[PDB]
Parts: C-alpha cells; sequence; structure tokens
C-alpha cells in the first residue's frame, strides 16, 4: 500500500518476507508482511480477519490487512527484537533465568488466551517471538497457519525449520491440536536456557531422529496410538531416553519438570497452558527487563 514505506527487510519466512515499515499518515513504525497469487481464498481471508480480533497483551495485534491486487499485506504492532537476534547477543552471557522465567509465563499466558478460543499457532520459532524493552514478550503470527497449507520454502524458496516441529506432525497426523505449541515453546525454552537449539534436523528423518535420540523412541508405551500414526515405520531405529538433567543442564527442577511435560510425546497428556500457569516454577515470578541491544 503507498501508505507504507518500508525501512529494512525484518524478516523471511513461509508466507513472505517482513519489513519494517513506517506508516506515512500516522507516523507510526509498523511491520508489513508481503504475501504471494490467483485470486486469493476468501476463506484465508475469513479467518485471517477472525484474528484481528484477539486481544491480548502476550500477542502481536494485527492492526490491518490490505487485499490488494491479489496480493496480501500484514500490518502488526512493532516490536523492537525477535528472541532469536535476543539469543545470539546472550551467546556468551546467557539469559538470566528470572527473565527466561517471565518469558514463559507470559507467552503460556498468550497461548492459553488463544486456545480458549479454540486458535492454535502451528509454527512457533525463536524468530516469531518478539519482546520489548519492557520486559514483555509476545506471539507473533499466531493462526497465520489456518489461512493456507504448509508448501516446500519459502518466498523465494529457502529452508523453513522442522527444528520446532512436534512429532504427530512430522508422523503425519493432520488434526492436530493446540498441544503443537505448546511442544514448540518447550523446545524453545530449552534452547533459552542451554543457548543451542535442542533438535536441529537436517531433514525430515534427521529431525525425528534426533527427537528419538533425546527423547527416546516414542512407542505404545508412552504414546498410545503413535503406531497407527501415517509416516510411524516399524523399522525406526530404538534409541533409550537421555535424561533431561543432561539435556537441559543448568535449569532447577522445577523448570525442568515443566520442560518435561511440555515435551511429552502423547500430545493429550501434553500439559495445556492453563495449566503450566500453575506450575509451581512459577511461584516466584516476576517482570524483570531484558537489556536490548537495538
Ligand atoms: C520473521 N517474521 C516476523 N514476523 C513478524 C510478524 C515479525 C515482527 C512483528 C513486529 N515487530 C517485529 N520486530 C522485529 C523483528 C525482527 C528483528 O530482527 C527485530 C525486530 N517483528 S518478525
Amino acid at each position: 500500500m503507498e501508505n507504507f514505506q518500508k525501512v529494512e527487510k525484518i524478516g523471511e519466512g513461509t508466507y513472505g518476507v517482513v519489513y519494517k515499515a513506517r506508516n506515512k499518515l500516522t507516523g507510526e513504525v509498523v511491520a508489513l508482511k508481503k504475501i504471494r497469487t490467483e485470486g486469493v481464498p476468501s476463506t484465508a481471508i475469513r479467518e485471517i480477519s477472525l484474528l484481528k480480533e484477539l486481544n491480548h497483551p502476550n500477542i502481536v495485534k494485527l492492526l490491518d490487512v490490505i487485499h490488494t491486487e491479489n496480493k496480501l499485506y500484514l500490518v502488526f504492532e512493532f516490536l523492537h527484537q525477535d528472541l532469536k537476534k535476543f539469543m545470539d547477543a546472550s551467546a556468551l552471557t546467557g539469559i538470566p533465568l528470572p527473565l527466561i522465567k517471565s518469558y514463559l509465563f507470559q507467552l503460556l499466558q498468550g497461548l492459553a488466551f488463544c486456545h480458549s478460543h479454540r486458535v492454535l499457532h502451528r509454527d512457533l520459532k525463536p524468530q516469531n517471538l518478539l519482546i520489548n524493552t519492557e520486559g514483555a514478550i509476545k506471539l507473533a503470527d499466531f493462526g497465520l497457519a489456518r489461512a493456507f497449507g504448509v508448501p516446500v520454502r519459502t518466498y523465494t524458496h529457502e529452508v523453513v525449520t522442522l527444528w520446532y516441529r512436534a512429532p504427530e506432525i512430522l508422523l503425519g497426523c493432520k488434526y492436530y491440536s493446540t498441544a503443537v505449541d505448546i511442544w514448540s515453546l518447550g523446545c524453545i525454552f530449552a534452547e533459552m536456557v542451554t543457548r543451542r537449539a535442542l533438535f536441529p534436523g537436517d531433514s525430515e528423518i534427521d529431525q525425528l531422529f534426533r527427537i528419538f535420540r533425546t527423547l527416546g523412541t516414542p512407542d505404545e508405551v508412552v504414546w498410545p496410538g503413535v503406531t497407527s500414526m501415517p509416516d510411524y515405520k516399524p523399522s525406526f531405529p530404538k534409541w533409550a531416553r537421555q535424561d533431561f538433567s543432561k539435556v537441559v543442564p543448568p535449569l532447577d527442577e522445577d523448570g525442568r519438570s515443566l520442560l518435561s511435560q511440555m515435551l511429552h510425546y502423547d500430545p493429550n497428556k501434553r500439559i495445556s497452558a492453563k495449566a503450566a500457569l500453575a506450575h509451581p516454577f512459577f511461584q516466584d515470578v516476576t517482570k524483570p527487563v531484558p537489556h536490548l541491544r537495538l
């Protein structure tokens, strides 16, 4: 829209590119996402508009939707840093536990809210978790999944990431629930603590086997019905589960306990956001502020 002026490529992804942009009229800085086009499904519109109605302190607000010439522009409230950059800037020092605790608490608050409205994110990753200098963190592109279907690459064709993909999805489950977001969040939580991606797979089979080497190869004992999954293969290598003490050192036992429940193979036993909020780990939760390098 000739009402916005891009300032810098802020992100890249599936749908399209993300830009920091200054509204030429109101003067506000927003985040713009240009998506790519035969007629633009009205279904994607209905659902994109329904997403515009959810307001919570931990979800990046979708100010507006500009459908022009079969091209979609999404205007979002702007935040100053994604969690990925913030992690790289903390690579040597690490993020303090009080801040990690808070971020997790807020992130679960937004999740609890979205989920109670039957809305799920579907593709959480450090790249769409945005923080402000006031100590808050928000979910971005929340629900932008029920707008299309998972392709093969990005706008210019690149590399998405199966690193944060829950196992039910890697295994062919098409009707997954809100639980996939908790799984994603758990991976991110672990990454914040250790400063290294939990499961950096380089293919769908590497992703899966990586989860298997750490949490052990799943079977009907921990995940009933897993063998009926579309992509399950009786011939998967059988790895044993490694203790979390080795996966997320030196996070405390309350966190490890919480992370554990967020990373349970069985989607149904996977703790929900609302319950996660009552976990003992958040007993001494506060709202510390980050030290951002903008
Ligand atoms: C990569 N995909 C992204 N998507 C949205 C909606 C993003 C968004 C929304 C609002 N504010 C910001 N800020 C920001 C993003 C990346 C940065 O590296 C720095 C700041 N980003 S980023």
